[PDB]
């Protein structure tokens, strides 16, 4: 399994709360790791759980003026609670869970490297598009079928195309 996970680039205040988080942020913690917290869309929840050790995580960055892929991340770290759920005061706590058997989970990923060079939802887009009449690749990519999916599965196909624009100047 192959994934793809949006996150704040630049900063952005919610319920009063900045999440704000890069991925130079990641690169900027410990062992250039960190807990994936928030996430609470039942399908992207059920991915996280799906998650194996070791495969690999473009860091996309779900931005205003300039959304793309900056890097590529790991998971070191299974499924578990999302400790934030729990806290009242965060923007993502959630009454209905139970400390018992929580409903929210994350997982851990470390940073691996960036893409040897930025690529814009705009590149993404138009070669989506393009397969989506010639047959290609990023014909079916999440990305573009899930416009509000935080969390999302690509097949080899997609993401071998997504490393190749990465050795194109």
């Amino acid at each position: 399994s192959h994934w793809l996970m949006k996150s704040e680039p630049e900063s952005r205040l919610e319920k009063g709360v900045d999440v704000k988080f890069s991925i130079e942020d990641l690169k900027a913690q410990p062992k250039q790791t960190t807990c994936w917290d928030g996430v609470r869309n039942y399908q992207a929840r059920n991915f996280l759980r799906a998650m194996k050790l070791g495969e690999e995580a473009f860091f996309y960055h779900s931005n205003c003026k300039e959304p793309g892929i900056a890097g590529l991340m790991k998971i070191v770290k299974e499924a578990y609670p999302d400790h934030t759920q729990f806290e009242k005061n965060n923007p993502h706590y959630d009454p209905s869970s139970k400390e018992d058997n929580p409903k929210w989970s994350m997982v851990d990923v470390q940073f691996v490297r960036m893409m040897k060079r930025f690529i814009p939802l705009a590149e993404l887009k138009s070669y989506h598009q393009a397969h989506k009449a010639t047959g290609g690749p990023l014909k079916n990519m999440v990305l573009f079928t899930r416009q509000r999916l935080s969390i999302q599965p690509l097949t080899q196909e997609e993401f071998d195309f997504v490393l190749s624009l990465e050795e194109l100047e």
